[PDB]
């Protein structure tokens, strides 16, 4: 089987920053998928199935009402156009202590040409729980 | 050289309603349904987008189902399902976003029928937080 | 005729507060050689694996305080029986006797040996809802 995949992961050795790495326990990158400046790097066009999820974690809900965000985006290497793909919006706080959890879950079908780079962002990295192998993913299957 | 696929979506078009529109070698649209061209294993997958102006209750309930109408029976039966309570506790009511995905691998046959349906089509929307789709690939 | 090994296991709706996979039943199966020995899946060659799973929590009411769901999808490495988390995710379905519902959708694509065992668990049992078909399954696919 010729067609692109990668599924990667966090990396521990980068908290305060989500840093995606091909970490060696549950991520890796095939058939042409590079990992570079951060971007999953695509081999060729097709559609493709895009996926991430991350978790947040906070103890207790002061001061104000805090936002979290999760984002897809695509840069396609004609004229450097980006494009947000995925993107969602949580407020984990309903006024307060408790820690909670937040999850943020993004996936869709799209179309891809050669060399699309694509990120997943998040706005708050002090909130980005480090805490079980694989809660914190970003993949590419090419259908 | 290629097995039967189709990768339908949603219209935005059809107001408090879920319609799909389009898909390769034997993989009809027919009757808002998948049609399966010929016996085989299939990747069977989909997603939904839910959203809701806020919380006045919390006894909303949100599900998605994908199902099989055997030809040799004709009855509606349920391959994938998930049920979602989008709202705990009820100020200036926020939007709520909630997607749901189903997927799985199925032994189908020629002539069956699939289905990909919501309970609320009132809530089923179009933004960036999911996509709407319905799908089958060959293995 | 496919010769990918593949599989699609379902929950047990017999087993009392346990998560138990069965095949053979009706819309279940193993293929080309994955078996299912002691409710985990079993890797028949070395290769790249879709991995996908379902689990559905149902609660009546909010007790305790706040209660945490889990689904973990694990690897067994085949030569030193180490047990390591591939695809992880956490739900807090209680926000401080009226029915919930919380599924759990996790998938990626992992590189697998020949031997190893895949286990799809959760945390609470006791909230696990298999009261109809389709809302609790596991399952793999061959790249
Ligand atoms: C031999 N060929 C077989 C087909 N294959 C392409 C292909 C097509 C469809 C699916 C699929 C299954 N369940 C689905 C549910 C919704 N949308 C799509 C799917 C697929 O599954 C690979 C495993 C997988 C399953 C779910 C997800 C996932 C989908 C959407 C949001 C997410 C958010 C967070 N985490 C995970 C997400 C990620 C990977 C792979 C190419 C190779």
């Amino acid at each position: 089987s010729d067609k692109p995949v990668a599924h990667v992961v966090a990396n521990p050795q980068a908290e305060g920053q989500l840093q995606w790495l091909n970490r060696r326990a549950n991520a890796l990158l095939a058939n042409g998928v590079e990992l570079r400046d951060n971007q999953l790097v695509v081999p060729s066009e097709g559609l493709y199935l895009i996926y991430s999820q991350v978790l947040f974690k906070g103890q207790g809900c002061p001061s104000t009402h805090v936002l979290l965000t999760h984002t897809i985006s695509r840069i396609a290497v004609s004229y450097q156009t980006k494009v947000n793909l995925l993107s969602a919006i949580k407020s984990p706080c309903q006024r307060e202590a408790k820690p909670w959890y937040e999850p943020i879950y993004l996936g869709g079908v799209f179309q891809l040409e050669k060399g699309d780079r694509l990120s997943a962002e998040i706005n708050r990295p002090d909130y980005l729980d480090f805490a079980e192998s694989g809660q914190v993913y970003f993949g590419i299957i090419a259908l």
